[PDB]
């Protein structure tokens, strides 16, 4: 899903360095440790969760949670929209 990857990239285009580390760690749970060191941006850990068939609603809710505790209503709105968009994409 190149479109959805781009949408997730747009999220990670508006985060802090700590947020990136949190998103990496959240996805690291499923992403192989060898690839966990290759996570530098949004499309990175996306392609890893996609390739390894690990991407799921739970991981997406972890992304939302991180943005919630980071106090970013803007990102939260984006995530929700993208969670419905990916359903239109699939």
């Amino acid at each position: 899903m190149a479109e959805y990857g781009t949408l997730l990239q747009d999220l990670t285009n508006n985060i802090t360095l700590e947020d990136l580390e949190q998103l990496k760690s959240a996805c690291k749970e499923d992403i192989p440790s060898e690839k966990s060191e290759e996570i530098t941006t949004g499309s990175a850990w996306f392609s890893f969760l996609e390739s390894h068939n690990k991407l799921d609603k739970d991981n997406l809710s972890y992304i939302e949670h991180i943005f919630e505790i980071s106090r970013r209503p803007d990102l939260l709105t984006m995530v929700v929209d993208y969670r419905t968009r990916v359903l239109k994409i699939s």
